[PDB]
């Protein structure tokens, strides 16, 4: 079997890219923000706090006559971002774009950090990271993704993310008409839990290729491109104007600059990032200084290659025995 759903951007900047999703019986749609870099699938429901809930779709389960409450489970989350949410789990039938798992965990929040109560458009997260890193107790649940891998045509998912525009996540099968040349393949270490590769360098703009091993995550819950101090101060320092600000938390640069491309290294292929990928506009309204896309990982303690590196390519997530990354032109 196969699954096929249209992932759109929730802003003018591709801050997130939200993917409707069918739970219970019958169908509730909800839009949630696919996740490679966690593996909870926790939904915004009628037991989250009255006053944490701003113009979020709630899932209810007492309407769902699917929907088992899982006895005795909780789950806690905390992003790398100081967002968290917290509550109790269900079972039930979950569907992404004609692909149904019966018997899914939906984790049900009873808590959200005011970071979720302020994205009105995010009605929870789907994680498709490595079932490890699922956080329901005292029973650790799976995926969505694993918990469709034996009906997939092929044990793989898709991504490809639209630059100020619609994209698709592809389940059980690869596109051809999607993507340019070939597709890139680059070992996966799961260690962390995590779609993590290595990348075997960059280049800035039209500089020559600087061969470096790079290690970072596939995260498309990740906005931006973070990657070493040495890597984003060699990209900045191209950029007339350009400074790090401790009062902003990063890199800024003139708005009426024009920023270079960001090439990275897939083995011996190149995936070239567009410049105006990396503007994310005014700090503020009405400033002319704008935010990077670019940023130090220092601080993180890993890079990221988020959305505005995944944008520029075709992503294969092939979740087989020995899992690999797969990366093409677009
Ligand atoms: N809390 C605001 C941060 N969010 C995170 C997800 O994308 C949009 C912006």
């Amino acid at each position: 079997s196969t699954g096929s759903a249209t992932t759109t951007p929730i802003d003018s900047l591709d801050d997130a890219y939200i993917t409707p999703v069918q739970i219970g019986t019958p169908a509730q749609t909800l839009n949630l923000d696919f996740d490679t870099g966690s593996s909870d699938l926790w939904v915004f429901s009628s037991e989250t706090t009255a006053s944490e809930v701003d113009g979020q779709t709630i899932y209810t389960p007492s309407k769902s006559t699917t929907a088992k409450l899982l006895s005795g489970a909780t789950w806690s989350i905390s992003y790398g971002d100081g967002s968290s949410s917290s509550g109790d789990v269900y079972t039930d039938t979950v569907s992404v774009g004609g692909l149904t798992v019966t018997g899914q965990a939906v984790e049900s929040a009873k808590k959200v950090s005011s970071s979720f109560t302020e994205d009105s458009t995010i009605d929870g997260l789907l994680g498709l990271a490595f079932s490890t890193l699922n956080t329901v107790s005292p029973t650790q649940q799976k995926t969505f993704f694993d918990n469709a891998k034996a009906s997939l045509d092929s044990p793989v998912f898709t991504a490809d993310l639209g630059y100020h525009a619609p994209g698709t996540y592809n389940f059980g099968f690869i596109d051809t008409t999607a993507y340019t040349g070939s597709i890139t393949y680059t070992a996966v270490s799961t260690k962390q839990g995590f779609w993590e590769w290595t990348s075997t360098g960059y280049a800035v703009g039209s500089g020559t290729f600087k061969s470096t091993s790079i290690d970072g995550i596939a995260d498309t819950g990740t906005t931006l491109l973070y990657l070493p101090a040495t890597v984003v101060s060699a990209y900045w320092a191209q950029v007339s104007g350009a400074k790090s600000s401790s009062s902003v938390g990063g890199y800024v640069f003139p708005c009426s600059a024009t920023l270079p491309s960001f090439t990275f290294g897939v083995g011996s292929a190149r995936i070239v990032i567009p410049g105006d990928y990396i503007d994310f506009g005014p700090i503020s309204t009405g400033s002319s200084s704008c935010f990077g896309g670019i940023q130090s990982s220092a601080g993180i303690g890993i890079n990221i290659f988020g959305d505005v590196a995944l944008k520029a390519a075709f992503v294969v997530f092939n979740g087989a025995t020995t899992p690999t990354l797969g990366f093409a032109s677009k």
